[PDB]
């Protein structure tokens, strides 16, 4: 009876959202689709691969149309010996944790506050007198109350042994910049720095690139167990057509245009961190000094084969794609106020910033956006239009925890702020808000960030600031552009 | 031959999902859409804000539409003195952790199956004896295998030096209630106990509140860490409005009403604990006792700005919004069978329940809703409708699990309960089933709760119920209602 | 010899996983997988899915 | 008391089947049978018969 009545139990308020209904939770119905295959080829480069140099492939028409594209890169597993013990000591020099220049700039930071006689302390007295002066220090600048001393003395538990490991997100961090081109233009250029803030970011839970990359979260003794083997690793390039299935690249309506990719290598020297400055670092099979010609990579391409009259209608008229291009301000910080001059072009849906540190660019942590004593570098900031505050000052929380909750996959776990334009700028095909920035006469971003951001040891910390914006590629007769 | 012949492959059933595509895989279509902007906006409150006070803010007009609200909270640090120290010792108390009352509680249960000299005990005999006593209890109550003494006696590392920290989920607790009104009418109300189990259930991986509102998943020493400074939380309110662009409050339809957040916040009192009974809190800066005036809150919104087009079309027919509103039951609890009479109207799409011990809520741990000894505090419930089971007798698990499990987007990682009537009770747009309570002359949740359940120290326990319904909001002639 | 891998630290290969010191009996991992060796789905006596 | 039966003499009752003196295994009765619990036969996946 009440089940029924319940049925029966409607009014003129209903009549709009049941009246006429053209859905039923009772009976499933699909749409049928056309036929298509998935094929992944991997492919070597056109030219050598090699450590801080640049390289290209011609993308082969293994396939009709192309959607996902992997870096597969191999490195070899690292062993260290003496210098002492090696016929050829001599090698490209790598950051040394018994030489952490990080930890050693945050101590310059404190010197000021350091209360005796320092210089002629024991060891265990100096660790003291330096975190008694981090107390002093952070009351004074931050009205911070002090921790206890031996909260402070976090001992990470390192090894007593010898090591050498590939440094967090290698797979990041070995692709300085890469550039899609299709008929010598390049269409979009992504740089390492981004492709961790948009995993950061737009990670999805439970498909985060942690093993793909060889990223550990921060955990050396991981990054030391995984360098001593071979490690393959997948690294997604996140162009727009791998995002979704309607924007994969159509090969046959491009038939006239070489697709290529283009990447510029990390160097050496930055992908490897040692134990102890005075180890010479080997290639753990051939037990040779590890060089220049140890990196391979190979591209890992996902061809779709079309039916017959499926690729003659797209032979016959691709038309256009939405597509998403990336752009970069980069800029060197040397004071803790700080105006970036954004002269990015087109529809920006959303950009993204964060600031890196000498220090810890230095110590090979190329991906810890954190501050002095891994504080939050940004204080504050404001967005300007033509000297209008678009975003009057908020707080670094608001850029970072605020925007990435209300248009974000995820919570980024390190210092990367973001701000959209778009209610959902990680839909690839529904546009859903921009700022055209090519009719702004001026778009600044306005910082504020802790006090002795960018002064002495920290002179040329760096700034990143990407854009992502829209622009239509078109498909005619064979070409795209 | 194999690809082609699989697309040449296809028979009568193949029409239902393929004759005819309207969709293809190998082109990408967008939709254009009108022109917008977001605009984020910080505003004070109308009224002082302090703790255990009301407070009300009028929202500004500064755009067309009212998208995402967050009650942005700043709170001082913390630090500690001796009251033997201080010039004014008087200050409220505080809950401290050398008189942990839900310890002493569970301890109370145990003491009918504490054999031999326990008055006369060292204190190491006394923890042997309640562990042993707990074991004989839990043996007694629930058919327990003994747990080994040693694997009872987790010593919680606490440290050996003196604090104070905010409570866990501070950000909620702060909000004891908050109601979204216009024109003068509530048009919804949450509570800090919804708001909690509303992010429990619906909280996405990777985009926890955590930081946001100091959540930090019951560990004390990173509450204690965050205490020792000043803290900026952003407390999303989920209110109908912020669930989908499309649900956007319209200010332009609603020019004639005020609309107005109003804020009931919690007894400072009930916001810190500290290591020790003795200590008076001071706020860490100013080095001043912690007062009520020492609370600061203001509300972030984000505004939509639109194109005169659309604005037009929005003023001169707004038209009506589905909403999502919340009820509450609050009941005391002072037995193992409780009877929960559901007086919720309108056709409620789901209902949430919980217990909070007395032990737990005095304790300072007021999102704690496990039972004695951190076990389940429900047995079984049972859902009526006009004395007829509209769900029969089910074990916790069940309501707590599976309906999570098949209802939202996350399991709750304390003893929340849900059930849902619709489908996707996490769709704010497309209703997906509704049971009508104000059809119904009685709905009754009937809880068989643990043995001693609201019994002794734990006399006035909480049972929380929270209902979610559908109501329509009418725009018409610039009013809303 | 057969991954050409680098030797690890003896001590780092010496995980004393902490087991108590009294007996005990458990249930397996997943146990509620582990229990199904295999469930069908019938209909009028054909298997529709296993 | 469940059948009204007449009482047999308890020696009919008694009956010792000569079971041999030593140990034996022996598959069970109608074995070839048993091994069977199911079968099933099938034309283009559909079954016609069990």
């Amino acid at each position: 009876a009440g089940s029924l009545t319940q049925l029966l139990a409607t009014g003129s308020m209903d009549a709009a959202l049941t009246q006429n209904a053209t859905r039923t939770f009772w009976k499933s119905s699909y749409q049928k689709h056309s036929l298509f295959a998935l094929e992944s080829i991997n492919q070597p480069f056109t030219t050598q691969v090699q450590f801080g140099a640049e390289s290209h492939i011609t993308v082969n028409r293994q396939g009709d149309l192309l959607s996902w594209m992997y870096l597969k890169i191999v490195l070899p597993g690292l062993k260290v010996q003496n210098q002492a013990d090696t016929v050829q000591p001599t090698q490209q020099s790598f950051a040394s944790l018994d030489n952490d220049v990080a930890a050693q700039a945050d101590v310059s930071h404190v010197l000021p506050y350091i209360e005796g006689a320092y210089t002629e302390a024991s060891l265990n007295t100096k660790e003291q007198l330096i975190a008694e002066a981090k107390n002093s220090y952070e009351a004074a600048k931050y009205n911070a109350a002090p921790l206890p001393v031996a909260a402070q003395m976090q001992s990470t538990e390192m090894p007593d042994f010898d090591y050498a490991y590939w440094t967090e997100a290698i797979g990041f961090h070995l692709i300085k910049r890469a550039e899609f081109k299709v008929g010598g233009a390049t269409i979009d250029t992504i740089w390492s720095e981004l492709l961790f803030a948009m995993e950061e970011l737009m990670g999805r839970a439970g498909r985060r690139l942690t093993e793909t990359i060889g990223r550990t979260l921060r955990r050396p003794t991981e990054l030391m167990k995984a360098s001593r083997q071979e490690q393959i690793l997948y690294v997604p390039l996140p162009w727009y057509f791998t995002k979704h299935p309607s924007l994969a690249f159509p090969l046959v309506a491009a038939t006239y245009h070489n697709i290529q990719l283009w990447v510029q290598w990390a160097q050496l020297n930055s992908c490897i961190i040692k134990s102890r400055s005075n180890l010479v670092v080997l290639h753990a099979e051939r037990n040779v000094p590890i060089s220049d010609d140890h990196l391979r990579a190979s591209l890992e391409c996902t061809y779709v084969h079309l039916e017959a009259a499926e690729r003659d209608a797209l032979t016959a008229n691709a038309g256009t794609q939405l597509i998403v291009q990336h752009q970069a301000h980069l800029q060197q910080v040397s004071s803790n106020n700080v105006t970036a001059r954004l002269n990015f072009n087109f529809p920006v849906l959303e950009f993204y910033y964060f600031l890196r540190r000498k220090a810890n660019k230095d110590a090979g942590d190329h991906f810890n956006f954190s501050g002095i004593g891994g504080r939050d570098p940004v204080v504050s900031a404001e967005l300007l239009f033509n000297n209008t505050a678009r975003v009057t000052q908020k707080p670094a929380v608001w850029w970072r925890a605020v925007q990435a909750l209300q248009f974000h996959s995820s919570a980024p776990l390190t210092n990367i702020y973001s701000y959209s334009f778009s209610l959902s700028p990680e839909d690839p095909i529904t546009p859903s808000g921009s700022a055209n920035f090519s009719r702004l006469d001026s778009v600044e971003l306005a910082l504020t960030l802790q006090d002795d951001f960018g002064a002495a040891h920290d002179a040329n910390s760096e700034l990143f600031v990407f854009a992502r914006s829209y622009n239509i590629l078109k498909f005619t007769n064979g070409l795209a552009g």
